[PDB]
């Protein structure tokens, strides 16, 4: 009876969650101070099984949080088909949270094809040269595919391990002095939203324009900056903080015309980002005292 | 600001552990020694607050361009949301001083 009142099921319940996130935490527990599995090595720890096999076979603490996840993808269901499919995406949080169940499965999704490929092929292998079906197992990492199962459930789990960390919002406004300042935070972000748009109307312009100048040079340049529109992309998004170096918008010709247009539009890029940036810390200083 | 380290705080350890869980298991066959420890992941993203570290410790040398470019988004979300957080506590305590 005292387990079924309001602040001993919210106690149980933010309980449940300090449980995942320290089973998130002491997951990679062995590797706190150095994985000692180096990327060209290889350790089998049995001499008789592949190096594949050893890699993908699920813990003690990774089943745990595969049934914490199922929970969770459970009593996320009993929630859409209780509240209605409708009124449940009203909220955007609930899409957030739905987003990092959606990429937890697919993480584990892929480690358990990893884990199914090397038991398929380490079946037939139950010292000397192997055949072209095993040879692929039994090799360290620097030689696995681009596209391996193993490094997309690395990838994903990375994402879901940030993305978990953001349900402390639904215990957060249950305090006094921690609510008021969720509440500030959340409407500081609806008023960045619409500064955004120009944000990247700029950033879009000075992209392509760059991108179209420094786009036939891909060879003959300092760096890899400007040739690509992915790299395009990122020149411009590292110089908001700093961190693009002016040797990017230099080439090894004696077309200097160009590069004097690359640090013209380089310039005026940054003048006009620092602009943009005061004007948006001058409204949003400005609708407070409203 | 004693109350808007804990907000700080909790983005910093949910970085820290989703990047130190990324690369890991390439703590050789990476372009330096972020990211890879526990202490070196905490300093990386200590770091990254004053402009100090460079966008060089997310790129591996293999060609799992997965992995990097994973990287790659979780270090500007990271840099958004603390540029965010700490916009946020400049506006909260310029409000808080003319009541
Ligand atoms: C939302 C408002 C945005 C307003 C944006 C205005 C901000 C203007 C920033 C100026 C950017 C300068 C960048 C400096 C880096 C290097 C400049 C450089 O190499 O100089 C050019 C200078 O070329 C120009 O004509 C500069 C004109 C810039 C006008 C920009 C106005 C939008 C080369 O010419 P020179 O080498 O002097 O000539 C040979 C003489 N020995
Ligand atoms: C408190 C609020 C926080 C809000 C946070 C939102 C801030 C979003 C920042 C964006 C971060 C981008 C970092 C840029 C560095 C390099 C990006 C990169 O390498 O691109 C990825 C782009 O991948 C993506 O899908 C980016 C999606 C990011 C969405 C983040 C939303 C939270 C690789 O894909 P690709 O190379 O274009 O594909 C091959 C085509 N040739
Ligand atoms: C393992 C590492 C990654 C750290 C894990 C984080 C947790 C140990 C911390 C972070 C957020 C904390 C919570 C923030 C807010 C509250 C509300 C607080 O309740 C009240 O303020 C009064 C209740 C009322 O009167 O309504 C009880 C503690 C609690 C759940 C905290 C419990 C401990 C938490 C989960
Ligand atoms: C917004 C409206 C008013 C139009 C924008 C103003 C333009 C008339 C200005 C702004 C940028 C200027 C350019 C910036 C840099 C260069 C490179 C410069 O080339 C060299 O320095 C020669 C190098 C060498 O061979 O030694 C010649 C002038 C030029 C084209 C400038 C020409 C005049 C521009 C287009
Ligand atoms: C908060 C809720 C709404 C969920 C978060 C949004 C996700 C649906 C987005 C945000 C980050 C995105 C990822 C950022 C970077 C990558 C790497 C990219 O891989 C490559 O670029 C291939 C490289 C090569 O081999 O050439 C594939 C897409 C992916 C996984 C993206 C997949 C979709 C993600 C997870
Ligand atoms: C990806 C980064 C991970 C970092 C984790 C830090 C968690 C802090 C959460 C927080 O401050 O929320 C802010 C966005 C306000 O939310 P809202 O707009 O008030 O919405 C709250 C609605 N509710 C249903 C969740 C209560
Ligand atoms: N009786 C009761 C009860 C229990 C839980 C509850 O909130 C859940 C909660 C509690 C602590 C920490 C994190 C979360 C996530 C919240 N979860 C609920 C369903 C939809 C999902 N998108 C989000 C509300 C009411």
């Amino acid at each position: 009876k005292i387990m079924r009142g309001p602040f001993m099921k919210f106690v149980a319940h933010a309980a449940s969650f300090t449980i995942f996130l320290g089973l998130l935490v002491m997951n990679a527990a062995d590797r706190f101070e150095g994985t000692k599995l180096l990327p060209n090595e290889t350790s089998t720890d049995n001499a008789k099984q592949l190096f594949r096999m050893k890699t993908s076979c699920f813990s003690w603490m990774e089943m745990l949080i595969i049934s914490w996840v199922i929970g969770m993808i459970w009593a996320e269901c009993k929630e859409i088909w209780t509240q209605g499919p409708k009124e449940y995406l009203f909220e955007l949080w609930n899409m957030l949270d739905f987003g990092m169940l959606a990429i937890f499965a697919a993480s584990f999704i892929a480690r358990f094809m990893a884990f199914w490929h090397a038991s398929k092929a380490q079946s037939i292998i139950d010292k000397v040269t192997l055949g072209d079906n095993v040879k692929y197992y039994n090799l360290a990492r620097i030689k696995w595919d681009p596209s391996d199962p193993q490094i997309i459930s690395e990838g994903l789990y990375a994402i879901a391990v940030v993305l978990s960390f953001s349900r402390i919002a639904y215990i957060l406004p249950a305090n006094e002095s921690f609510g008021p300042l969720q509440i500030s935070l959340g409407r500081t972000v609806k008023d960045i939203f619409k500064f955004m748009v120009i944000f990247i109307m700029v950033f879009v312009a000075f992209m392509i324009g760059m991108f179209n100048l420094y786009s036939y040079y891909i060879g003959a340049k300092q760096n890899e900056a400007f040739t690509t529109v992915e790299e395009s992309f990122k020149t411009l998004f590292w110089a908001i903080f700093g961190l693009s170096e002016v040797k990017s918008v230099v080439i090894n010709y004696n077309h200097k015309f160009i590069e004097n247009i690359g640090y013209v539009l380089y310039g005026v890029y940054n003048v006009t980002m620092v602009i943009v940036l005061l004007n948006m810390l001058i409204a949003m200083i400005n609708s407070s005292f409203q």
